[PDB]
């Protein structure tokens, strides 16, 4: 998911880099202002977009096999509270 | 397809052929006038005799089989829009 994520803001940064090559080819003699570029982070709808593309490797199924492997291990009971010496 | 298109157009243009190295066997001596060479070409009548041997390798069952493969894989679903911060 975070990879996925990074991976469309990553997308949305090169896009912005491609306009603006295309603005400077428009004007290449346009003196470059010191315009604060915008912060290139990872913001939350790349994260919606990698979560649209989520996976959940695991079923239910494979965990109740677990479970139950970890249930005929567990076998323990009766004498939790029912001992103790006079 | 298209092998099968052009190779129909391809026994045409050599029954062309043999038609008139049979019409010189009747006339050899008949000078070759400049009549224009019909243009070989490959017509829709044998794109047609080619798609009757038409064949499709993959039935729908193989792609209900990828399908399911895919949705195996894809399994995303809840969050595509139900998320979103205060």
């Amino acid at each position: 998911i975070c990879q996925r994520a990074c991976k469309y803001a990553i997308r949305e940064n090169i896009e912005k880099d491609i306009e603006k090559e295309k603005r400077r080819s428009e004007n290449p003699e346009a003196m470059e202002e010191d315009g604060v570029d915008e912060v290139s982070e990872i913001k939350a709808a790349h994260f919606e977009e990698s979560m649209k593309y989520a996976r959940r490797s695991v079923s239910d199924a494979d965990i109740r096999k677990y479970q139950a492997f970890a249930q005929t291990l567990q076998q323990s009971r009766g004498f939790g509270s029912e001992f103790r010496f006079e």
